[PDB]
């Protein structure tokens, strides 16, 4: 059932309540390809794999996002492939390249130009902030007439270990792809790094942010739930779950 907004600093409480358990056993409670983006095979090997990439719906339209990981150099190509496919002109990175030294995404995209397969990419656009970068691409295909414009939101602000201390930037950010994001838009691509939850939480903010926007409720297990239906971008930690509840009360004030 739907929290109103005007209770959800109660229902935090609540699930806060005996150290927490409400969010503990409600968390615990998620835990027990038909939205695969469709790519057409290109001559190549006919052993060779594809991207994995899978819609998943927004508040306001179906397919809003595609989530997948940060590609691998061999997907690279395939991924490139798949934001011109779709028309995608956003999308959402939620990791730094190397965190506390570990690699934890390629980069794969031109520091000036680069050709991959039969896509060529153009970096025009860099700006820079204090916790994230947009970066605006060109892309040019052969065959094609036209230049097709992409912007890359990366925030690099989110801890290595854990959760934000305070939503306010991953909510500025979230604001910030939004307000550049068209309705005329496709889908938006978003992905992390393996195994850390970020796409989860940042999937679930958007959508929940436009229901407290449009219906003065949020149902946050809800979304979640229907998130763990859809693909591996799963809240990984009961600390996230909590996360996101803190940052729509933020966002709700
Ligand atoms: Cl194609
Ligand atoms: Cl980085």
């Amino acid at each position: 059932p739907a929290v109103r907004v005007a209770d959800l600093l109660q229902h935090i409480n609540q699930m806060k309540t005996a150290e927490g358990y409400g969010f503990k056993q409600e968390y615990e409670s998620f835990f027990e390809d038909r939205h695969r983006v469709k790519l057409h095979p290109m001559l190549g090997d006919p052993s060779a794999d594809y991207i994995n990439a899978n819609y998943i719906d927004g508040y306001h339209r179906s397919n809003h996002f595609i989530a997948t990981q940060g590609p691998k150099p061999e997907m690279v190509y395939d991924f490139w492939r798949m934001v011109w496919q779709e028309h995608c002109s956003s999308i959402v990175m939620i990791t730094k390249l190397v965190e506390v030294g570990r690699v934890k995404c390629s980069r794969y995209w031109p520091e000036d130009s680069d050709t991959y397969g039969d896509i060529k990419i153009m970096l025009v656009k860099t700006e820079t902030l204090a916790e994230y970068v947009v970066r605006t691409f060109a892309l040019e295909r052969r065959g094609y007439s036209a230049r097709h414009e992409v912007r890359q939101f990366h925030f690099t602000a989110w801890p290595e270990h854990g959760v934000p201390y305070h939503a306010t930037g991953l909510l500025a950010f979230i604001r910030r792809v939004k307000a550049s994001t068209p309705p005329d838009a496709g889908p938006i691509v978003i992905h992390c790094s393996a195994g850390t939850g970020r796409t989860g939480c940042y999937i679930v903010l958007d959508v929940m942010l436009d229901m407290a926007e449009c219906e003065g409720v949020v149902d946050i297990y809800n979304c979640v739930k229907t998130l763990c239906s859809r693909r591996v971008n799963m809240i990984q930690t009961e600390e996230q779950y909590i996360f996101i509840h803190d940052a729509i009360l933020e966002a709700c004030l």
